[PDB]
């Protein structure tokens, strides 16, 4: 029994986690086979940040100015190219810890697993959602940028995020590993504000499930709704429409527990209509909305 | 910016975990140099477990009983002993991956990373604290006892928790690795209930200073208090005493920030006395425990 905010173990991440230096800008590499990947901004200074031309900063970059140092020793960089906002180091040496690996594009919605790292050192490892405004919300001092984030399926990791840069307002903003960021953000030092943080019901709803499952009962009631009368009361809280999509993939949940999804979606509306009462669900005070009905499924099953 | 429930990297934990089979209770070992550690239930048939006698259950088990496997590959044990409420099983093979480690026991409101584990093989890492009454609240189904819990200090792992049990109530127990449990549990399946869980007051601080770190300073007020006018609104809501200790722990915090942690105590009070009203700190409805000052600096700070 028991639910907790879960990350994926570290280790395979960890071992593709180096240190990447231009200048006198240190931040993190991802190294797979030959390749290491890290931001593009690696080559600014903070003052270059205001209003960078990429392109041009990057012709004045030779492969001898990109230091790269897997623990205690040196990669040699024998080729150089800028994907999108990241950078592709090519080095002489495939890293030997390679693991099994995809790039990902997640969805609005989708958890997953951040090593933050530091001169390409692991400090620490936390879940987190990519939020339908296209921000996360990490935890990320200077130096980080370019700790990733991931998915692991049994023995293949997909990663989905890299590390670029904070907004005024303490959220963050990255790129999947082609360097495409997530949603409107650019890597330059500008007015960049985050849209509605609009919470993803549909992981509300597994996280019931989940509190349902560990004997968090109490906000179970004798109502049931529909879709559309729910999502009246989703659009007043600010939470995502409800799809028929949405309660498809709640019914693995649905049939472990015996409560209908439309039942559960009552009890969230009352949730959200009466608060809590300082009453608390698995711990929490608020309706969490970073479980994906996978993370439920998972977590309550044991998967390795 | 921003601030996360943070787990350390899991890896170096990760390549001491192993499957352990005595009949057929499976669940996991933490294998150190040529030592397997893991509980002594695993000799337990769930009939046993009501009132077991485990130096008369361990007399009918030999080494060959003792099914140890590393991923796919099977350890030879040429030994086994009861120390306390674990099994040490001396294996041929010396773990190639053993990192630098201590065995330390933890007092009431430290943190530590749990490896969740099935089968020898890692699902998940989180972060938990030792409630002060010695449970901790995780996640752990059946077949993840001998998952361990652990700090890193540098390169060095303090590992000081192993899971043994589920109370009826949700709650976890389990021992330090010298086989010696937290607080007054036994691994029989008997009537055992957790005491008072009471709030750990001087991480609820750390954390309320992580906050005014990262932004979150709505709750700071015009008052102060001391320690014996605190400590009776901490009497009234069931948090620990604060100690001039605590408040000396709490000084490189109060440095950093300008506020005195008297100052930060009387936030806290009012906190309790009138609740959030509806506001999150650090995206938390409630006082978060689960930071040690030391977690806080170490977060707020970037070390790897
Ligand atoms: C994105 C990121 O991590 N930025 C970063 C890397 C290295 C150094 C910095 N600094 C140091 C102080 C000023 C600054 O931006 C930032
Ligand atoms: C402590 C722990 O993980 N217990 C455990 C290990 C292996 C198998 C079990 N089971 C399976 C179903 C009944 C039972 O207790 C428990």
């Amino acid at each position: 029994s028991g639910f907790r905010k879960m990350a994926f173990p570290s280790g395979k991440v960890e071992g593709c986690m180096v240190q990447v230096t231009c200048g006198t800008t240190t931040l993190n590499g991802l190294w797979l086979d030959d390749v290491v990947y890290c931001p593009r901004h690696v080559i600014c200074t903070s003052e270059d940040m205001l209003n960078p031309n990429y392109e041009d900063l990057l012709i004045r970059k030779s492969n001898h100015n990109f230091l790269v140092q897997a623990g205690n020793v040196q990669l040699r960089v024998i080729g150089h190219s800028m994907q999108n906002c990241v950078l592709k180091l090519k080095v002489d040496t495939a890293n030997p810890k390679t693991p099994k690996y995809k790039f990902v594009r997640i969805q609005p919605g989708q958890t997953f697993s951040v090593l933050a790292c530091y001169n390409g050192s692991p400090s620490g490892v936390y879940q987190c959602a990519m939020r339908p405004n296209f921000t996360i919300k990490g935890s990320f001092l200077n130096g980080s940028c370019g700790s990733v984030g991931f998915n692991i399926d049994y023995d293949c990791v997909s990663f989905c995020y890299m590390h670029h840069m904070e907004l005024p307002t303490g959220v963050h903003a990255g790129t999947d590993l082609e360097g495409n960021f997530y949603g409107p953000f650019v890597d330059r030092q500008t007015a960049q504000a985050a849209g509605t943080d609009t919470t993803i019901t549909v992981n509300v709803l597994a996280w019931l499930y989940a509190a349902v499952i560990n004997g968090d009962r109490w906000f179970l009631n004798r109502f049931t709704t529909t879709l559309n009368d729910f999502n009246l009361v989703a659009m007043k809280y600010n939470y995502e429409p409800l799809t028929q999509d949405h309660v498809d993939i709640l019914g693995p949940l649905s049939a472990q527990t015996g409560i209908a999804v439309l039942d559960m979606c009552a009890s969230l509306k009352e949730l959200l209509q009466n608060g809590m009462n300082g009453r608390t669900i698995l711990g929490s005070a608020l309706l969490e909305d970073e479980f994906t009905p996978f993370d439920v499924v998972r977590q309550c099953s044991g998967v390795t």
